[PDB]
C-alpha cells in the first residue's frame, strides 16, 4: 500500500535555501510547509556545508512528504554511506569520506533498475567513481588483477 502522487525532483542550494525556493508554490502540496522544508534542509545543509542537492520530495496522496538527499548527486546518499554522521562530536584524526565496493554496489543496484546500464561495473564505477570525485575514496574494491 504505497503510491506517491507528486514527487518534486529539483536541485536546491545546500546551506543557502530560503523559504522562497524556485518551486515554492509548486511545493506547498503536502500540507503547506515551506519553512519546515527549508528549515530542516538548512539544518542538514548547515551541519555539512554549502552545495546543491537534487531534492526528491516524494509527496504521497495522504499529504505525506518523504526525502533525504545531501550534497549533489551520488553524494546525495553516498555521503551518509561514506560515514558522514558526526552526531555531536568526533573521535579525532580520521579520514572522512570513505566508501566500500559492497556499499557502492548496494547503492548502485538500487540505482540501476532498468534505466539503460546493465553490468554492475558500469553502474558500480559510476557510483564509486562519483565518490572518487567527491574526494571520497573506495576503502574496499581491491584491484586484484593477478590473484
Amino acid at each position: 500500500m504505497k503510491k506517491v502522487v507528486a514527487v518534486v525532483k529539483l536541485q536546491l542550494p545546500a546551506g543557502k535555501a530560503t523559504p522562497a525556493p524556485p518551486v515554492g508554490p509548486a511545493l506547498g502540496q503536502h500540507g503547506a510547509n515551506i519553512m519546515e522544508f527549508v528549515k530542516a534542509f538548512n539544518a542538514a545543509t548547515a551541519n555539512m556545508g554549502d552545495a546543491i542537492v537534487p531534492v526528491e520530495i516524494t509527496i504521497y496522496a495522504d499529504r505525506s512528504f518523504t526525502f533525504v538527499t545531501k550534497t549533489p548527486p551520488a553524494s546525495y546518499l553516498i555521503r551518509k554511506a561514506a560515514g558522514l554522521e558526526k552526531g555531536a562530536h568526533k573521535p579525532g584524526r580520521e579520514k572522512v569520506g570513505r566508501i566500500t565496493w559492497e556499499q557502492v554496489l548496494e547503492i548502485a543496484k538500487q540505482k540501476m533498475p532498468d534505466l539503460n546500464t546493465t553490468d554492475l561495473e558500469a553502474a558500480a564505477r559510476m557510483i564509486a567513481g562519483s565518490a572518487r570525485s567527491m574526494g571520497v575514496e573506495v576503502v574496499g574494491a581491491p584491484e586484484v588483477k593477478d590473484a
